[PDB]
């Protein structure tokens, strides 16, 4: 099918050039639906970069970030783990041939029937942060390996008084004693610093806290070996806090609190890092209005906040439109807004930006659209999700085969 | 109650003396001793038939065209088509859905002011003649891909930011349409969903009259007046349907008398379906928080802001959780929050409310969940859309048959 359909990327060509080619090919066809170009070679590059930056940390891809079957198949061929939050994601991962020991059910609040499904399919490792979860596990998957998820405080997060997941150290101690009472095996500690991390020092704090809980486990009789540092790493270079800074702050903390001789196994749950920059979205300007204030423009394109751009609300992502052909400096720029296809007035992509005068049929490009865009899109107003074209060069395929070897 | 075959076309009998609430009670009791407690809807089509009867009684001069985007369930569209209402379609997929159920094109209005060219072409190919517009570029596109269309000018009202032409712009649009030999047959407006002041309608109607007169000056024979939607779909509102209709009908008689030959239609979306759907979610997780001991609770249920409750973010909807059994007056209440199945922290249905202490396996009910809830739901994190159980009483079926004749 199209999902499993992969196109060759010839030598000297990038995803950008492929985008330009397809756009030129449909110049006078009049079928100008929005579409993605997904470079799996970018995912292989990200994996190489991860192996180089965090050699002690095994990556478990957060499927909920992008559940595309091609992505999961490529990552499974690469040999990464997978973080699954629901029965459907476990089904997806196992359907591609991944054994259960490469799957972590890292949802702290799981429905009982889904816990039973995880037990039925041999997924042993699950996270938890509450006593009711311990009761449910004892009653539905008693031989599970539990990872205690501890809380982290993020200043940039809107809500800090109420945190959905994560136990405090005080609560963690009681959770460990309760797990010992119920004869449930606790094997490690997990945390999630959050995508909007501004200061890498936070990770260190979390790591320190994790060590503390590890010691607590040693006091209660548990053999703790699994440390899960979660996700939140950036997926593109268009950020102030870059991946390598975070890793350079993390590695000394890991060496200090969890030395290799201790026998600890360190993992992570990066979602956006692997896929963010792999996808580039092309939308077509389907409508245009001119408002006199000085000329300003309202452009309507064929994707919106109910589709790929739901990240504007759910993830609060900031999107900047890109022109296919670069404009000369002398050309005048105008104040413009960009709107979605749906009738709702709340379907606005960009409130105000500077753009040259464009016309219906012109294309706009959005880079770094791999993370939390298609995974949360809906078909409101009947508009279908854009076709995704997967590309991969021969050298990239060779690297993937080497990983299999 | 269990669906057999296809859920979309499966309808269950509602016995005499039974309401949707009783069906909810029965379904909840049926799964009392099992762990498959997925969230589900009960949809009373008889409530939709009641809404249609109420509309016919309140707005005898206004033909309703159901806004398919509010709820695209095939059962809903089938019932309304059997009832003989029109349909407002915003995209190619909605036209496909409506025509697949046997609705002729003259009962379809393409009320999307900014349509992609290929979708205009599709509408032309399938005989849908009537389309809305509010811009000159739209006139160019129509003259190119649908020359014999009947255009309805959408005017601004005090959604207005995204759509709606001013009277000044309306004059130029009518003259430009005359230049391009495009037939303009009427005027449409949308006062907005959940309008606080009914007087707006009067103003809008007045404005419509003006544009009608403009058409008479340029040579158009204007006959179609479209007053849009925005009518409430439940009694749980300050401004009730009958007040709005009591304000609308005199304005229609004053500005568009029946002897003038005008044909008046509307595009009610939420009015027909809002109260017809009741949602049942199961409490899948529970946390107890101590305030320094004042006990507060966090309940995690199996639907969230990525699912049915996306209306909180998109539709500005306030949800009221309801208990299956009415609580005792002396029963103690606690401060509580309600959270979704997904790992995302922002997936919170209710920040704070007063509820008695509940336990995993208990059910919560949400009424008036028919409008803009399932139509914009996604499968983020792999969580599946709730099963919908359609019910209909015998007398409701008799009323539907009377409408069909
Ligand atoms: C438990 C857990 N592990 C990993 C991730 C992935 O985070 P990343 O930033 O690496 O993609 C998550 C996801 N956390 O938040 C996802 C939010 C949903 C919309 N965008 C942010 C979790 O929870
Ligand atoms: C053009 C048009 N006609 C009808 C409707 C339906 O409005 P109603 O309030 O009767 O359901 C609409 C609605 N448009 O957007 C609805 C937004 C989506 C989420 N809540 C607001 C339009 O546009």
């Amino acid at each position: 099918n199209e999902e499993f359909d992969c196109h060759f990327l010839d030598e000297g060509f990038t995803a950008k050039d492929i985008l330009d080619q397809k756009i030129n090919e449909v110049s006078s066809s009049d079928d100008k639906d929005a579409f993605y170009v997904a470079d799996l070679g970018d995912i292989l590059k990200k994996h190489l970069r991860w192996l180089k930056a965090l050699p002690r940390v095994t990556p478990f891809y957060a499927v909920k970030c992008n559940d595309s079957k091609a992505i999961v198949k490529t990552l499974a061929a690469t040999g990464t783990g997978f973080d699954c939050a629901s029965k459907t994601e476990i089904q997806l991962v196992q359907s591609l041939g991944v054994p259960p020991e490469r799957i972590i059910y890292a949802n702290p609040c799981k429905q009982v029937s889904q816990i039973k499904y995880a037990a039925n399919n041999g997924v042993q490792m699950m996270t938890f942060d509450s006593e009711v979860e311990l009761m449910k596990v004892a009653r539905a998957h008693p031989k599970a390996k539990l990872v205690l998820r501890i809380a982290t405080d993020d200043s940039k997060a809107v809500c800090r008084l109420s945190v959905k997941f994560g136990a405090t150290l005080r609560t963690s101690r009681l959770l460990l004693e309760r797990a010992k009472e119920l004869n449930i095996d606790v094997v490690g500690v997990s945390f999630h610093v959050g995508s909007g991390c501004t200061d890498p020092e936070t990770f260190v704090q979390a790591i320190s806290d994790a060590r503390c809980v590890f010691d607590m486990g040693a006091e209660v009789g548990f053999s703790m070996y699994l440390l899960d540092i979660g996700g939140g790493f950036p997926g593109s270079e268009d950020v102030k806090l870059k991946f390598e800074e975070i890793t350079g702050v993390i590695n000394p903390a890991l060496d200090k609190y969890f030395p290799s001789d201790s026998g600890v196994r360190i993992i992570a749950e990066p979602g956006r890092y692997y896929v963010a920059s792999a996808f580039t979205l092309a939308v077509n300007i389907i409508a245009k209005k001119i408002v006199l204030k000085e000329q300003t423009f309202m452009y309507y394109v064929n994707d919106g906040v109910y589709g790929s751009f739901n990240c504007i609300l759910y993830d609060h992502a900031h999107v900047k439109p890109l022109l296919q052909k670069r404009p000369k400096p002398d050309e005048k720029y105008y104040s413009s807004s960009i709107w979605g296809p749906t009738c709702d007035g709340l379907d606005r992509i960009v409130e105000r930006c500077d753009l040259p005068e464009m016309h219906v049929g012109d294309w706009m490009l959005f880079e770094n659209m791999g993370a939390y865009t298609v995974a949360a899109a809906s078909t409101f107003n009947g508009f279908q999700r854009p076709t995704i074209y997967y590309v991969m060069s021969g050298p990239a395929w060779q690297l993937m085969q080497q990983f299999q070897n």
